[PDB]
């Protein structure tokens, strides 16, 4: 895989880590939706997921089509992951009260209200933006394993 | 009721017919979130539905909570109506399929690039103005019978 794919794997496994551990990371769907609702200004980066457990999932899709319109309105980056287990295991840092029930959506807010200059947050603002160059709006990452 | 109310009633009716009139009313979930997707800089208003029936339609709820999110965030005026069938009626007025299969959404877009200085749309702009005063953020209006 390029450089860049790697780079953008390793800059997001960073990132949710970092997140988890500041207490700025959001867990699923509707915990997300609120978020977008309550408090959008502070969200910097969005990540969908999704694996073929979830094929056939209607309202999902339509929750996806309507995070991505938002976060693209707004400005926030937002990719997507395939390996929902690899992000399972990568989120499930913390004391599961079982396993985190949704990690469909996930939400990353800077602690202060100020710009948040994380190195790895900044990689994956420019990998979106080429991304985005070649209109792949929602652009994968491989997580390492 | 009050004349406000009573004036939000007949404004959000006739801004309905002139927009299906218009070709520029979008009906349903689904096809709302494709176009705040594709092209939300030319929604104008939003108009929330469900009833008893719906309750406990969870994925519904969560899209309610999307749509209002981005609305929201993109200043545009946004209402909610409880009568389904007084709604299905007054949408209702073209060659059903059936019936529209889904008004829990819907979307009005102006024909043209410019603003549309429709005197009904107008009138609903100053109603929501007044509710999110208050902190009403999607006001409910009931349509005259």
């Amino acid at each position: 895989s390029t450089a860049r794919m790697q780079g953008a794997g390793k800059a997001l496994h960073e990132l949710l880590l970092s997140a988890q551990r500041q207490g700025c990371l959001t867990a699923g769907v509707y915990e997300s939706a609120k978020v977008l609702n309550v408090d959008p200004d502070n969200v910097t980066f969005c990540v969908l997921a999704a694996g073929e457990e979830d094929e056939g999932d209607i309202a999902l899709q339509i929750h996806f089509t309507l995070i991505q319109a938002f976060c693209c309105e707004n400005d926030i980056d937002i990719v997507r992951v395939g390996d929902v287990q690899r992000l399972a295991a990568i989120v499930g840092a913390g004391e599961e009260a079982g396993a985190p029930g949704d990690l469909h959506c996930i939400l990353i807010s800077n602690p202060n209200e100020d710009a948040w200059k994380d190195p790895a947050l900044e990689k994956l603002s420019l990998f979106c933006e080429e991304s985005r160059s070649v209109n792949d709006w929602v652009p994968s990452i491989t997580l390492p394993e």
